[PDB]
């Protein structure tokens, strides 16, 4: 990659949250194997982010290159309607068994803001068939389930600035941001949250929440009696219970699905970014026979959503490979020794004068800071101390592969407590 | 692949617009090359679809292959927060290059419905940071964006079913379907319901949003192209933003590079997808111009607030650059030039075929609207049995075959639609 290069892609590739005119450095990634990205110029950084939490298996794993490229040999893609393939049928198979026996039908789809929107779709369809009048969502503040309009509508109005869109999207409900940490139960804590159930329970659809942990909205980690009475709750009024677990699933909290810290089913469960390994985008969205049965039942005489690339061949011969990592069950003491490693490692932190906070949980290690961070000033200074740190807001964050060698999670560590110790990174 | 297979995936599997209670035989495809899908059975069946427009270089495509393979060996897959990478900068140099002058910004993202609400927040967010009061977007009737959420709130109310979403879906601005054909000539009283909207709510419309020439889930209808000509000059006028949604369109379906071209006019955001990638993954592009994308960057956000996770997936655009490619020898010209003549001279008949309203071709789009709807079940299976993979839609017998399909093989396209349609059998 040339000078020119960087300089096209500056002025005219738009990134991810980002100005097109107050760019900050990008970092040019050639290749990447292991927990390592190499960069063009040969450094090799560390990964501390999973690209964005997706990779547990790291990069170039070679169970996954090789599904990859054998499905390429058969079809890359053929359509879904009409029409069925062996990777969409192994990946439905895998998915049923592996979570909550009542999770029994597979929607699948393209990422996970559009999981989000299906599973949406499913609730608002389902009422509609019941002939039951309910269009509202009630969720928690800290939220974050995606950027397309019906996503941002249950994400935080503050975090997600609703400002911007104050007209176009729908008013949901939410309930205070869950206090009690992953910690002792306090019974307070429920208090706004059955304020708005008894005002608005016989006009709410769904129920949507990220379980246990509250990622792009903080980072936060909370009691699982949280769970349980919102289960119960849901079950008394007959609401559904949507759980995103596009973050949280396979794993990463130290839990296949972060739901069983709680021991609960949802109706509806979301997945996606670790589902193929981080290699491709996909997503899926379980639901239960009678949610299922009762929309097709219903007007409309299926569930009325369907995008072009569905059931795509080549994501799903990925995604069973991923999955199939997954069931060596080398992941539990993987990620069980990540969490031991990161508490330990990150506790040094609580003595920084930048520092508001440390907490971990599974394969996510969490150092919250009293002022905003230097996003461009910081990922630079981790560039130089070779790793591949990407903080935002308050937060320093590691949510490495689980594949992570222990001299390596040590750079991330060392990096991340040698960057509080100064207001150098700030504001 | 075993008929316990298929008992799961009826049972357990949903699949795109269709019942999960009053299910309908799928057919079980192991492999695909060149214009043909391989059932599980053994059985060859030529493709009139493309899988959905996408898969305009076929199946198994060598270049396309060669370079997916390639990729992996890179890397498959790292985040775009922060990072770049070849073939993100490869892939939109090629989009900024063949696309009108003025769209020179590329936001990629992983799907049509995402990359048509990039379009929208776009819209949205261009007039809330010039202070304006404009949250309305007008599209015409007959319409399809989409099925997420903004998405949807720009197709047709009817043929999409707003009734189901009446009270949570945003209510936009609809025009009376285009009425004057590709085929025929231009009225001026097709302008009458539009330009109406258009007087009674400058004010308020951020953006107009249209499929150019061709609206397709819609009814895969083909409008005269004085439609854009009149859009651009009017939104021109107005000062509002023209979005064209090509993620259909694109990549010389219609018989030129973009559907816009035959009306030589450039929207100020284009939404790209399907044959991007050349139909082997799911990939999609917005692009727009350095007004609307500066202009979003300085508002109080202070960026385009979106970026979905598998933003600019190598992969996929290691894909999409090869298929790109193949389109840069030009040979696809003449490809659908000569696919068009086809379809026009093989359909022809189907015109006196009782069945038939409407016989219409554009590019490699061939269509045959009937007068009652067809019986799926029978139907598909009718073809599937003439060894060919065609899926009807409601009272449309449709073909959009792959640019590489040899005369002989789209001949027999032709000739099953020509039988499809001969008596009442497989209708209702
Ligand atoms: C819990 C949850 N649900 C849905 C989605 C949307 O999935 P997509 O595939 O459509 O993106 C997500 C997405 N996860 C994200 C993780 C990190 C960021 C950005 C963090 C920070 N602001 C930064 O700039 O790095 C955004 C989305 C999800 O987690
Ligand atoms: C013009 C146009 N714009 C947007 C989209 C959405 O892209 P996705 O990748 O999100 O799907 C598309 C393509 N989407 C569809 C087009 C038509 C249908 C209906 C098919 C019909 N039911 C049938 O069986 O034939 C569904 C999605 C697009 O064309
Ligand atoms: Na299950
Ligand atoms: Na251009």
């Amino acid at each position: 990659m040339t000078t020119d290069d960087l300089a096209f892609d500056q002025r005219h590739i738009l990134h991810p949250y980002t100005s097109m005119t107050s760019p900050l450095p990008v970092y040019p990634v050639v290749s990447a194997e292991g927990c390592e990205l190499i960069l063009s110029d040969g450094r090799r950084l560390v990964d501390g982010m999973s690209s964005w939490w997706a990779a547990i298996h790291g990069y170039n794993h070679p169970q996954l290159n090789a599904a990859m490229k054998s499905q390429i040999d058969a079809m890359s893609h053929v359509m879904f309607g009409g029409i069925t393939h062996a990777p969409a049928i192994e990946l439905c198979r895998k998915l049923v068994a592996m979570t909550p026996q009542p999770l029994e039908c597979v929607f699948l789809a393209d990422s996970g803001s559009v999981a989000v929107e299906v599973a949406m779709k499913m609730a608002l369809q389902y009422w509609q068939a019941k002939g039951e009048a309910r269009q509202r969502f009630l969720t928690f503040r800290n939220g974050y389930h995606g950027d397309t309009f019906g996503a941002m509508s249950v994400c935080d109005p503050d975090n997600s600035m609703h400002s911007l869109w104050k007209g176009y999207l729908p008013e949901n409900l939410f309930a205070p941001a869950p206090q009690s940490r992953m910690g002792e139960w306090d019974e307070r804590d429920m208090v706004g949250f059955a304020r708005l159930m008894a005002a608005h329970r016989h006009e709410i659809a769904a129920v949507i929440i990220e379980p246990i942990v509250q990622g792009a909205g903080g980072m936060r980690m909370y009691h699982p009696e949280w769970l349980k009475r919102i289960r119960k709750i849901c079950d008394r009024e007959g609401i559904l219970l949507i759980a995103d677990e596009i973050a949280t699933g396979f794993g990463r909290t130290g839990k296949l699905f972060a739901c069983e810290h709680a021991e609960i089913a949802p109706d509806i469960l979301c997945l996606g970014k670790a589902l193929t390994g981080g290699t491709m985008t996909l997503s899926a969205t379980l639901t239960t026979r009678e949610v299922a049965e009762t929309i097709s039942n219903g007007e409309a005489g299926c569930f009325m959503h369907g995008p072009t690339f569905m059931g795509n061949p080549l994501a799903c011969a990925a995604a069973n490979a991923s999955l199939a990592i997954l069931e060596s069950g080398d992941w539990q003491q993987q990620v069980a020794d990540i969490e031991v490693q990161l508490r330990e490692q990150l506790a040094p932190a609580r003595d920084a004068e930048m520092v508001a906070d440390v907490r971990v949980l599974g394969a996510i290690g969490v150092v919250e800071t009293t002022h905003p961070v230097n996003m461009a000033a910081l990922q630079k200074f981790f560039v130089e101390q070779g790793v591949w740190i990407r903080p935002f807001g308050k937060l320093i964050y590691l949510m490495p592969p689980y594949i992570i060698l222990p001299q390596q999670l040590q750079r991330l560590t060392a990096a991340v407590n040698r960057a509080v110790q100064d207001e150098t990174f700030f504001c």
